[PDB]
């Protein structure tokens, strides 16, 4: 991993002790890039739902996972899950159970450093995972890609700084989550998000993530090309608000 310090280095040292396990995938690879892009040629509003119980950015939600996913496989174009345990609550039984019972694409959201985290997503039935430039070096990058590649995923790349950016298009990035949420400052800037925006290129599929809590916010990021929004704690609270935002 990169050179780090405080929370963002002790969640590193902890993903890199994740236990593996054992299952046996039973679901095709679904694509969430593709269905996004479909979403787009239908001129429907594609919401990337997250499910968390717990997040540095607020307080604890307890609410049934199934019971979540499936209100969500109507409405949301994909679901993100947390994995993380120790500042999120997530579980790969969480994975695991909703991977079980919806059939629309799903994103594993967790810390990222070793390829077992990778094969974790696999066995468990994720689509895809998030990879954490702020975590991760150009060669770890290209491996870890590439790896999750050999099993028929292309994993998203998360970036909130032009360093970040380069290094996304520096390794062939195919779909870009530009978060407005810094990791380690917890700011949220939507001036610098709209600047990374503006700077991919127009065959990368462009995930805005954080802060969105209003249509006509999707409305106005949707003008500069972004393709799909991600959206989290709100939708923990309130899962119906989904509906309001795709009107
Ligand atoms: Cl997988 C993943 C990882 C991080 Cl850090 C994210 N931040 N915002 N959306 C995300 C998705």
């Amino acid at each position: 991993p990169r050179y780090l310090k405080g929370a963002l280095k002790d969640v590193v040292q902890l993903s890199l002790r994740r236990p593996s396990l054992r299952a046996s995938r039973q679901r095709p690879i679904i694509s969430l890039r593709e269905r996004i892009l479909e979403f787009n040629k239908r001129n429907i509003t594609a919401i990337i739902a997250v499910y968390k119980r717990k997040s540095p950015s607020g307080l604890d939600v307890e609410r049934d996972p199934i019971e979540y996913a499936k209100f969500m496989e109507r409405y949301a174009v994909g679901l993100v899950i947390l994995t993380e345990e120790k500042y999120f609550n997530g579980s790969y039984e969480d994975l695991r159970k909703i991977a079980s019972s919806v059939s629309i694409p799903i994103l594993m959201w967790d810390f990222i450093v070793k390829e077992s985290q990778i094969d974790d997503a696999y066995n468990l039935g994720a689509d895809t995972v998030g990879l954490i430039v702020k975590i991760l070096t150009e060669r770890e990058l290209e491996s870890l890609l590439e790896y999750a590649r050999s099993y028929g995923m292309e994993p998203a790349i998360v970036i909130n700084d032009e360093e970040d950016l380069d290094i996304a298009l520096r390794i062939g990035a195919r779909i870009i989550i530009i978060s407005s949420r810094d990791l380690e400052t917890l700011e949220i800037n939507k001036e610098n998000q709209r600047k990374l925006i503006s700077m991919i290129p127009s065959n990368v599929v462009k995930v805005a993530a954080s802060g969105i809590s209003e249509r006509n916010e999707i409305e106005e990021l949707r003008k500069l090309g972004v393709n799909a929004f991600e959206i989290g704690s709100s939708l923990m609270r309130n899962p119906e608000k989904i509906k309001e935002l795709i009107l």
